[PDB]
């Protein structure tokens, strides 16, 4: 009865509160997307559970085993009802899950340390100084594997065989790779990501060039669950009464620090 959440530990969406030791369940964490949740949830009429996606990943599927990881296996083997994240709307996720209306709209974007020679997903192509990478496991990475677009098919014919890997396990490790690798390192992420970390300290980093692509975040729930409906009816309410433009704001400008 008490529904299960699917979620991942991705700034500003969900943290851990600096005294999550000394809470309980769904209060040991906070973010645009633990807001969200308890209105979706106070929205739909169902009691729910947060829990963090026991392999921190987002969702892809192996070529080899065939086998779903992050937060979409979690809905296709029903480890959990549903995922409240920053979980991008796929065609191949799309084939085993489903997924809300947009919560969020965003496209893939470059971050890079300021001051570095770059402009535009062409400028990085076109020069090999300055390394980049994407995060794995996720819709970024395929966006680049699938492109039959020039540039993207040269970015990712170099970031598939550079060495060390360009790739990143989380955001995270993405963000610190460009801060410390004095400019020579950029980093591929959705714009939403990048905006976010624009506004935090040490404000050395800064988003370049327009986004590569145009999608959006949905919420996903396993195929045919009872709580699609619902759920859409309700990320299409709170958008149409401008909650989500609140949302955003408050975990991604009024408490900027740069
Ligand atoms: N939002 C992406 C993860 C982040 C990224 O791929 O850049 C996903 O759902 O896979
Ligand atoms: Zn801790
Ligand atoms: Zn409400």
């Amino acid at each position: 009865k008490t529904v299960v959440v699917t979620t991942i530990l991705e700034s500003p969406y969900v943290m851990m509160k600096k005294n999550h030791e000394m809470l309980e369940g769904n209060e040991r964490y906070e973010g645009y997307c633990v807001d969200l949740a308890a209105e979706i949830a106070k929205h739909c009429g169902f009691k729910y559970k947060l829990t963090i996606v026991g392999d921190g990943k987002y969702g892809a599927r192996d070529a080899d085993t065939k086998i779903w990881n992050g937060m979409v296996g979690e809905l296709v083997y029903g480890k959990a009802d549903i995922a409240i994240a920053p979980l991008t709307i796929t065609l191949v996720r799309e084939e085993v899950i489903d997924f809300s209306k947009p919560f969020m709209s965003l496209g893939i974007s470059i971050m890079i340390k300021k001051g570095t020679p770059i402009e535009s997903a062409e400028d990085l192509s076109k020069q090999t100084e300055i390394a980049y990478g994407t995060l794995d496991s996720g819709s970024t990475k395929e966006f680049f594997r699938r492109s039959k677009i020039a540039v993207f098919d040269k970015m990712w014919t170099y970031m598939r065989s550079a060495e060390p890997s360009v790739f990143v396990r989380t955001t995270a490790e993405g963000v610190a790779r460009v801060r410390k690798s004095k400019g020579k390192y950029a980093y591929l992420l959705e714009s939403t990501m990048n905006e976010y970390i624009e506004q935090r300290k040490p404000c050395d980093t800064m988003k370049v060039g327009g986004n590569l692509d145009s999608k959006g975040y949905g919420i996903a729930t396993p195929k045919g669950s009872s709580l699609g409906n619902a759920v859409n009816l309700a990320v299409l309410k709170l958008n149409e009464q401008g909650l989500l433009d609140k949302l955003k704001n408050k975990w991604w400008y009024d408490k900027g620090e740069c």
